[PDB]
């Protein structure tokens, strides 16, 4: 199954963020990451990916297709935005089993409270 995630100039919770910032797929699946505005990619929060995951980096501006083979929580953040909040999590599969590592990676404030609100989305 095929997803998008947008990355947008402003959203639901307000500036610099990701739409759906909380996103549920099965593993094998694939999330595009789509920049609706220009100026925004996407990368693996470093600490916020399950074992045996890639980590990855988009360019600015690339519509971005990841494949999700490896099964767990995953952090992300655009790369110049991070620390103004710019995160979102996809859930690979069912029962994560870095749910803990991924509750406690630490974080720039405005990305944590962002976080908290996409991992408590989940509903785990
Ligand atoms: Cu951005």
């Amino acid at each position: 199954a095929d997803f998008e995630v947008h990355m947008l100039n402003k959203g639901k919770d307000g500036a610099f963020v990701f739409e759906p910032a909380s996103l549920k797929v099965a593993p094998g699946d694939t999330v595009t990451f789509i920049p609706t505005d220009k100026g925004h990619n996407v990368e693996t929060i470093k600490g916020m990916i399950p074992d045996g995951a890639e980590a990855f980096k988009s360019k600015i501006n690339e519509n971005y297709k990841v494949t999700f083979t490896a099964p767990g929580v995953y952090g992300v953040k655009c790369t110049p935005h991070y620390g103004m909040g710019m995160v979102g999590v996809v859930q690979v599969g069912d029962a994560p089993a870095n749910l803990e590592a991924v509750k406690g990676a630490k974080n720039p404030k405005k990305a944590q409270e962002r976080l908290d609100a996409a991992l408590a989305a989940l509903g785990n």
